[PDB]
């Protein structure tokens, strides 16, 4: 059932893949080698989420394994993923004597512990006495090489277990795990769009009471937009406040927490898709697991265009295996050449598709000059496109005056096209759906904004009527203190300042409870080290001087801003070694360390900065100090909150 060396066995499986993904990285990689290892060698290959089975009879395993894993927290495995972690970090000596294995392992070098799940994940295996096969691999989202990189591992763990199996090579050739089958009359048993499977009419009464089942990646929240509001002041950039409404269900979030969005592709996008192919959205279709152990997908039967808009992770990047799968299914015989070529060369991919953000679709209609691919499969899609993930966000309101209420502030990525300057705008999914709706919330006359793409504002059947998206609450770590005394350090830069706006509106809904009676007892010195472009992407500009009243002389925002005219750029990082001695006397005093935002370089650095203010400080070697902040990350005094 969940047992996997019976799972294995009982399916007449030669060879398991696991995967250990949060956002589908690693479960789509796992994927692209799974699919390629039937591609070349036909074997029946299982291709698990290491968090669907249990891993006791992990030994009892006959065949060989392929672990892709990524990497989180301070080297943490991803959420959800755990008891493979604890089993694994914590089987003895000689205790998966029997597995023969080979790793790869994602990550980002800009943080700490670069790769430390797989590092680890390896470390422990290898002293259960486990077997790894091929070198270690190291996929780097950090200098964004990851598919090339991935290429690079896979080609080597090709040719090993070509080997280690005594394994045939063949010519490639798509091998579907599903039975597609076109169908006919759509009845209301199937979907057409609704996120999770419960959300069918054939399954809750319309205008019922208060939702309750657990929220989550498998059955997300639908619920309302009920406030939104433009935070920029700029002209091409803009970001989006969105006030979910989740009273209707039993969804109690903490300030800290995270807010997961499920999107559905622009309609500019999804339709350059369905072009392309030439398919025709209305096609109903279902899909049979050709074994109990290949998962549909998402809800099934469907149409195809309700999985091209709200199941298939179209737009992003092209991944070059992806290119190499398609020569099967060339359109003509001069593109079947270059495709080829392409698939082949690192850096013509590079120059050709990816340096110029084409989408698959866009990168498709360009090989071929507009030559349509009929020749491609739904099933191929199905299995050779990313599923669409959810988009997390730091949530800004606070649970203690906002219980019911769920706050998010979410810039969105909207950028010119570096290299085609006539093509279209990058843009992000999720990002840019809020803003349709934050727009059409608001009574915008979207056709005179400079909005870039339109969304199916209605959803499946109307479902998402009244500005709704589905939705699911992840609970974090990032916390503040719990003695309401202990001193609170904060550096977020721009966006990442989301975290602290519930951390204050918290600490606020308290000192005003604590004021009507109960006795205000005493409150620690907050520190807020914000920082944006200038005063047109100033977050919540007009909030703070608010809060910063009700606190007392307990709370102080210190300011930076790097795009601001005739000034030299500066950081948050930047006034902490400003406000340094003022920073290690706050530590010196138990303060807490709250790092929040998108760490490009701002986790290194700010980590950087600390141990500079500390090593200055305590007057000790740059090492030592390191090592100092090192305990604080491993006791609990300085969290980061980095994407
Ligand atoms: C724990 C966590 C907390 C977060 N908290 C926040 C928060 O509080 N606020 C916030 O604003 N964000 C936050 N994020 C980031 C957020 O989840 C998304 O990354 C962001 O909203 C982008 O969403 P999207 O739907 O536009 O992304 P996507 O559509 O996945 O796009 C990502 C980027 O790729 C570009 N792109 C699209 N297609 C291509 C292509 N073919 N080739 C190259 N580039 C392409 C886009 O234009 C965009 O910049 C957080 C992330 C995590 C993991
Ligand atoms: N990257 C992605 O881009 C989007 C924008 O996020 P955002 O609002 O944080 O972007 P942002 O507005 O560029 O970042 C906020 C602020 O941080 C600055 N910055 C850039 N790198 C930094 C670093 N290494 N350390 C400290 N500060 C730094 C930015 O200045 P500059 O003007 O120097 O960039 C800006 O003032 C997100 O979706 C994110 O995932
Ligand atoms: C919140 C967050 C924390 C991360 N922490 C680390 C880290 O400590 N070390 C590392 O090498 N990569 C880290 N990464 C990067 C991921 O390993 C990388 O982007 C990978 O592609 C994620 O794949 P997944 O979406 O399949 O999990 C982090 C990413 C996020 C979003």
């Amino acid at each position: 059932n969940r047992d996997i060396a019976q799972v294995v066995t009982e399916n007449n499986k030669n060879y398991l893949v696991l995967y250990a993904s949060q956002t589908g990285t690693a479960e789509d990689y796992a994927k692209k080698f799974s699919k390629e290892l039937v591609a070349k060698f036909n074997l029946n290959v299982m291709c698990a989420d290491v968090e669907n089975y249990d891993f006791e009879s992990l030994n009892d395993v006959p065949v060989i394994v392929s672990i892709f894993i990524s990497t989180y927290g301070e080297g943490d495995f991803p959420d959800g993923a755990v008891n493979f972690e604890d089993f694994i970090c914590n089987a003895e000596a000689g205790a998966l004597s029997n597995l023969r294995y080979n790793m790869f392992g994602l990550g980002n070098s800009t943080y700490e512990f670069f790769n430390g799940a797989a590092k680890k994940a390896e470390k422990h295996l290898s002293a259960a006495g486990a077997i790894r096969l091929g070198k270690l691999g190291e996929a780097d989202d950090g200098a964004g090489t990851t598919d090339e990189d991935y290429m690079a591992w896979k080609d080597s763990i090709l040719e090993v277990l070509k080997d280690e199996l005594h394994l045939d090579e063949q010519e490639a050739k798509f091998t579907s795990q599903f039975q597609y089958t076109v169908l006919n009359e759509i009845t209301d048993s199937m979907s057409l769009g609704e996120p999770s499977a419960h959300y069918l009419p054939s399954h809750n009464r319309n205008a019922d009471g208060i939702q309750l089942g657990p929220f989550d990646l498998s059955q997300p929240y639908i619920a309302p937009i009920v406030k939104s509001r433009e935070l920029f002041s700029s002209n091409d950039r803009n970001c989006i406040h969105s006030e979910f409404d989740l009273s209707g269900s039993n969804i109690k979030y903490s300030t800290g927490d995270h807010l997961a969005v499920w999107p559905s592709n622009p309609l500019e996008k999804v339709e350059q898709f369905l072009s392309i192919f030439n398919l025709d959205p209305e096609t109903i279709f279902d899909l049979k697991p050709l074994d109990p152990t290949v998962k549909v997908p998402f809800p099934t039967p469907t149409t195809i265009g309700a999985a091209i808009k709200h199941y298939l992770e179209i737009t992003g990047p092209v991944s070059r295996q992806l290119f190499s799968s398609l020569i099967q299914f060339a359109p003509n015989a001069d593109v079947k050449e270059k495709l080829t070529l392409l698939s082949k060369d690192k850096d013509q991919f590079a120059v050709e598709i990816t340096s110029k953000y084409f989408n698959i679709a866009d990168a498709l209609k360009y090989l071929s000059d507009g030559a349509k691919w009929d020749t491609v499969p739904m099933q191929f899609l199905v299995e050779s496109v990313p599923q669409m993930t959810p988009r997390y966000y730091s949530i800004s309101s606070s649970s203690l005056s906002e219980k019911q209420t769920v706050h998010v502030t979410s810039i969105v990525e909207n950028f010119p096209n570096p290299e085609l300057p006539d093509a279209p705008p990058v843009v992000g999914v999720t990002t840019n759906l809020l803003r349709n709706i934050q727009l059409a919330q608001n009574n915008v006359n979207i056709a005179e904004t400079n909005l870039p793409v339109h969304y199916d504002l209605n959803g499946p059947r109307k479902l998402f009527a009244n500005y709704k998206l589905p939705v699911h609450v992840r609970r974090s770590n990032f916390r503040l203190p719990s003695n309401p005394s202990t001193p609170v350090i904060m550096i977020g830069p721009g966006t990442g300042v989301a975290p602290f706006r519930g951390f204050i509106r918290e600490r606020v809904a308290f000192l005003e409870s604590q004021k009507k009676g109960g006795n205000n007892v005493s409150l620690g010195k907050h520190i807020l080290f914000y920082g944006s472009r200038n005063t047109d992407d100033f977050l919540y500009q007009d909030e703070w001087p608010e809060y910063a009243k009700k606190l007392d002389g307990s709370f102080e925002m210190v300011v930076a801003h790097s795009r601001l005219p005739n000034t030299k750029k500066v950081y948050v990082q930047d006034k902490l070694k400003d406000y340094e001695d003022q920073v290690f006397e706050m530590i010196n005093n138990g303060a807490f360390i709250y790092v929040c935002g998108d760490a490009k370089g701002m986790a290194k650095g700010v980590s950087t900065a600390l141990v500079g203010i500390l090593s200055r400080g305590k007057s000790i070697t740059t090492d030592e100090a390191t090592e100092l902040i090192k305990m604080l990350k491993t006791s609990g005094r300085y969290q980061e909150d980095v994407w």
